């Protein structure tokens, strides 16, 4: 698998490891090696994509781990497939948006969002699982248009039947840019299911928030930005994301054209019902597939 993958070309570098693009039995697919910093990462992506058997037309297709030991060390190996478009991140800034385009984007990842959140029942069914670090940069754009979301490094897991809670063992914290606001007071309840779910109520908010900026009506379309470009720095620190989140209680401004769009419309109600500071007010995973699913 892994000393039978041929690296291609590096599409990504950082803390985490890097990317490459492979061939692999004459097809593209994406290779992610962790860094010796974030191997518990690794593991935990292996064990919901191989244990769980996560798998989702929304979230990243999961090929094989893979452990391989060259230069007296030993590297692990995430292939999954690989998406020419990259990252919505990345998308968002290539092109605009229309109506169709836009809801395809976010209806996708409402559904992606919706499979971690839901527990299947039956004899080997899912785990409920929240993801903790949702995010443009963690969201691949397929051809098809829509979307797939990457990265359960930080996964956790319920299962209502024996109501145990899995958050895992690992040091990586979530990007503080979109860190809810009861992650950053430390206030947030870390035995309790529903509030990592919650957690990512509030990042699915701000993704919806970015897309919804690059889909034009009347002409008008928003340039790219991330969520609190314009009140924090590059890199943010706690204490910038507590200030402007806890502090001053602040939220992505809504442009006032979106409410010259009936889909921008209801979608800017959307997102600020993801970003209540009280956690149990925003509304579920579900229960935003099903207004996605009934805008037009
Ligand atoms: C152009 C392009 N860039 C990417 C960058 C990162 C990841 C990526 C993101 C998150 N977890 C991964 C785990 C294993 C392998 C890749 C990833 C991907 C899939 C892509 C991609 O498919 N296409």
């Amino acid at each position: 698998v892994a000393r039978d993958i041929t690296l291609l070309e590096c599409v990504g570098k950082g803390r985490y490891g890097e990317v490459w693009r492979g061939s692999w039995q004459g097809e593209n697919v994406a290779v992610k090696i962790f860094s010796s910093r974030d191997e518990k990462s690794w593991f935990r992506e292996t064990e919901l994509y191989n244990t769980v058997m996560l798998r989702h037309e929304n979230i990243l297709g999961f090929i094989a781990s893979d452990m391989t030991s060259r230069h007296s060390s030993t590297q692990l190996w995430l292939i999954t497939h690989y998406h020419e478009m990259g990252s919505l991140y990345d998308y968002l800034q290539l092109t605009t948006l229309d109506t169709v385009s836009c809801l395809r984007i976010v209806l996708s990842i409402a559904s992606g969002l919706a499979h971690l959140h839901i527990e299947i029942f039956g004899t080997q069914g899912k785990p409920a699982i929240a993801h903790r670090d949702l995010k443009s940069k963690n969201i691949l754009v397929k051809k098809n248009g829509q979307c797939c979301i990457a990265d359960l490094g930080l996964a956790v897991m319920h299962s209502q039947s024996t109501n145990q809670l899995d958050v895992g063992n690992n040091p990586r914290v979530g990007t503080k840019r979109y860190m809810a606001p009861e992650v950053l007071d430390e206030t947030i309840q870390v035995d309790c299911f529903d509030s990592y779910k919650r957690v990512d109520i509030w990042a699915f908010g701000l993704v919806l928030w970015e897309v919804a900026r690059r889909m034009v009506s009347n002409g008008i379309v928003e340039d790219y930005k991330p969520p609190f470009y314009d009140v924090v720095p590059n890199d943010p620190s706690f204490e910038d994301m507590r200030k402007v989140v806890c502090v001053d209680q602040q939220r992505p401004n809504i442009p006032n054209r979106w409410f010259s769009d009936p889909t921008l419309t209801s979608l800017a109600k959307l997102m600020k019902e993801c970003w209540y500071q009280n956690p149990s007010a925003r509304l579920t995973a579900l229960r935003i597939k099903k207004t996605l699913t009934k805008i037009d």
